[PDB]
């Protein structure tokens, strides 16, 4: 069977309209949404709505009193966790030797993931390339092009990947 | 010489929020990017700076009257177009051949690239894999998905891919 699946870990995010786009990337590739709080904002369908473009409807989403609740519920799993600090890029990592959950772990687009669990998990650190230190990427953009990276590596799972032939003989022609 | 570069054409995007996130991701890849009008919004820093976290100040921006104008300064170049139609995953084109100016063109949010245009570049047109066609992702997300897939395929050119010995030693201790 395939046991393959993208789950997004978000630990205490601050931006709602940050979540609110990663819930709409989650539902966009079917994947499992897990938040830790405290949050830095009102998780409801008002903060929600626009930033996910109404996706907060369908979103598959758990939430965990703290880290050691989410971890308690998920004994020795690997995390694969952004940081600026992280060894090497996501593409570095051999996703298609997983079959099974896969969890990417993104903190505070503040100040990022605690150190005790970077330190924890220094191993599956990944980091997004960028031009230097002082630059910096959207969180929920991140959650895309890591996301995406596992996703090619698996051939995009049951995503739709090709155009049918309706598509191109109305694009060619009509 | 390197003459690989990542070239963002955005054809008359609407939402402010949009160009400057897109703004930020292009700073932080040493992208250009190039804008074509009319625009649904007002293009200052005063709209521009927030969704930009100030990138807008920095960002190698060229803008053009109409298409027109981008085709007659762009005279015999590929356009890698993105469209709910595109044939394939952007990962199936292989960019490795490639040291040049690439350039990745995204349409506004609301109805995506004039068909035209999709015609006349049917065979470079790229998907973003989605569960389905009801489904759809952020524009600004789209332009990181798409660009780090190009850049995966160029080994990521100047860009800092691995932590120093001081990053990991610093947390695997201090």
């Amino acid at each position: 069977m395939n046991k393959r699946k993208i789950n997004i870990v978000l630990y205490q995010p601050e931006i709602a309209q940050n979540v609110g786009a990663i819930m709409r990337t989650c539902v966009a590739i079917n994947a499992r949404l897990h938040i830790i709080e405290p949050l830095g904002f009102i998780f409801d369908d008002r903060h929600l709505s626009r930033s996910s473009a109404n996706e907060y409807k369908y979103v598959d989403c758990i939430r965990y009193d703290d880290w050691n609740d989410f971890i308690t519920k998920h004994q020795n799993i690997t995390l694969f966790c952004l940081s600026r600090y992280g060894q090497k890029p996501i593409s570095d990592f051999d996703f298609s030797k997983i079959n099974d959950n896969v969890y990417l772990v993104f903190g505070k687009e503040s100040t990022g993931i605690a150190k005790p669990i970077l330190k924890e998990h220094y191993n599956t650190t990944f980091r997004i390339p960028m031009i230097s230190e002082t630059r910096s990427l959207n969180i929920a953009n991140t959650v895309g092009i890591a996301s995406y990276e596992v996703l090619r590596q698996w051939d995009y799972l049951d995503l739709v990947k090709y155009e049918t032939q309706k598509g191109k003989d109305y694009i060619l022609s009509e």
